[PDB]
């Protein structure tokens, strides 16, 4: 039933370490049509997930499933093909292993995106929202991916998220984004976690106004969660497909097609965006 | 563990074909007391859940448990006798299933009602509610009836509930209301899904007057959400048995016996007007 | 897979009967730090959670995990020393089953203590909150303890939570802090349940404030729906730990070494309040 516990963790990234002699300083895991950075992996070692002890199986949803390691901006990365979602019906430990094994491999901080639904009236389709703060529905409900026995080895039993957004990596995207004359694409907000894979209905939108949330998202949440508890530094960035509130007082209609369609609008100008700040990032 | 997917659905579906001889377009989920409208069910054919391949085991909690198949108000229906509820620890698996075989059986709409509190301070006991759209706290929650691997066959891995309470039916239902002149027990409101078993707490109910919801209730939305993922059009009628803000500033207590006296109190109003419905929607 | 049913209680309680030679009449589970009252157990027996006829196994989160039972202020009492909490992973059964076994012992009144965050303005660290109500964020999204088949013995399908925390045992709370002189200490309010484990995230807490809660924290409302249940009055009263809402506008984070801080400064003088309340509660 793999546990993500220090062991089995270990035996994965003993067998990553010995077949891609990479050595990742960061991670990145990105939204759906967001990809194309992995095709700038210099050097680039492809491992299917299947081939690696411990890791979950992903047969039953199918799609590409493979762990990215080599060289971008400069920099020695590891990269989720083919990302674990839990409306998927993965278990808390499915979600929290290859983000344990990415930290035994080394590595110190996470790159996320995401897509997700505007609620605050300033945002539009295409920004780009930094992510300062979260409202976890399922955490709140019993379903906290770190639910279960604590790995001591990877952190404590109660972590604390005040800082799981780091600032520094806030500052810095949006400084490159002043740099390059986008910043106006770009906001920073608190992001609620639907459960998923439902949308919010137009009632829940509303609800969430209410409650001072800025974009609500089925996604990232879990990532974050697990790499705070294991002290990696994380940047979370939300692509906006939509703004849910004006679509509920519109009667329009949210659908994966359009969603994608914003993601491959705005997928070139976030593969630079990453690459500059992969490239600016601190060595330490 | 039966997973209610695209073949065990048809199978039970075959089962069903050949046994009753009843191609169905309609179909109808009934509250706790408000059963009667099956005992009007013309040539009718009562199918044990226990005999239909695939069916959900039901025998941990006991009581009735069949389908029932026949004529009502000159339409093929499929009924369900016997009701699975999320907070018996029935999984998004068995909930799902029996919907997915209506669909297979040739449903194009699904009639449900509920009892349920009201938190609205207009809603009086034995009022009805004309279901609008919902906020759904286990969606949130990860608890999703969606959650798990998508099945293809049935519907989008991300469906919108923008139209999930199809406004012309609920048009339909309050025009037949002003018909019979009982239009002033009638209203609409947003559905607050409480996973149960244990009603509102008089706090709960406090913060849902605030969040904007109308009523309160342990069930409905699970169904409203599998039928909407494969296109089945859905009326949603909630008879309301108490209001909850009311017995909180009262200290009043909720209880099953009193929600079953107003169930008692409506049924046969609640029957003639569905019987309506029925014999009024489109032969489309 | 020991479901908490009639039988299964029923082996647990005549092993313990025999084990202890004590029939108590008050049932005693503590935060952590506050466990000194267990050291005033008079005449005490303590019996390990490993040898009681099923009872949870608790090896995987290790740490102390025994019944206590003897006499306190001249009243038989059972405690729990070594808490089950919902975030270890424990399910409902597993949580459920030492309460109901309480109830065949013949506890009729439950003591609770917890450590909790304070979400009101008015609450310091140090503070005490008699709780008035909750709001259950588990039980609203599909997880509460409940949920699964219903043990008739012990109590009905939908219980009313409007009277969980007992009025009367407020008050006599009260009226001891006041003869006490710390009654200054000492506040009234509603309870948020967070599943756990990170502690509320600084948004989290600030949708708290919004939402009417006074106090949150990741125990103790599962205890109090099962007590309830099954006909047992309970007392539940939070240590506050720190001002969340304050700790937010500060950047000031929340640790379990600072918890545990607090709790040793106030754990004398609550174990001298409840064994007075122990002292004073009604012979009946």
């Amino acid at each position: 039933p793999v546990v993500a516990n220090y062991e089995n963790a270990s035996m994965a990234a003993d067998y990553i370490k010995r077949v891609s002699n990479v050595l990742p300083d960061i991670g990145i895991i990105c939204g759906s049509g967001l990809g194309k950075l992995i095709e700038e992996i210099e050097e680039r070692k492809v491992i299917p997930y299947i081939n690696i002890p411990n890791f979950p199986k992903t047969t039953v949803a199918g799609h590409v499933g493979n762990l990215v390691l080599g060289s971008v901006g400069g920099r020695k990365i590891v990269a989720m093909q083919g990302r674990l979602h839990m409306y998927e019906g993965y278990s808390n430990q499915e979600i929290a292993l290859p983000i344990r094994v990415m930290k035994l491999l080394g590595v110190r901080v996470l790159l996320i995106t995401n897509l997700a639904g505007g609620i605050n009236r300033k945002l539009k389709s295409g920004d780009f929202v930094l992510i300062k703060g979260h409202i976890n529905f399922p955490g709140l409900g019993l379903n906290n991916v770190l639910v279960g026995p604590n790995q001591d080895e990877f952190g404590p039993r109660f972590p604390d998220l005040s800082n799981a957004y780091d600032r520094l990596l806030q500052q810095l995207a949006l400084k490159i984004a002043q740099e390059n004359d986008f910043q106006d694409l770009v906001h920073e907000g608190v992001y609620a976690f639907n459960g998923g894979p439902t949308y919010e209905s137009p009632d829940e939108s509303n609800m969430l106004l209410k409650l001072g949330c800025d974009v609500v998202g089925m996604s990232t949440v879990p990532e974050v969660i697990i790499a705070c508890h294991c002290g990696i530094k994380v940047l979370a960035v939300s692509l906006i497909a939509n703004n849910s509130i004006l679509d509920a007082e519109n009667d329009v209609s949210i659908n994966h097609e359009k969603v994608l369609a914003v993601a491959e609008k705005r997928a070139d100008l976030l593969q630079m965006w990453f690459k500059e700040i992969i490239t600016r990032l601190p060595l330490d």
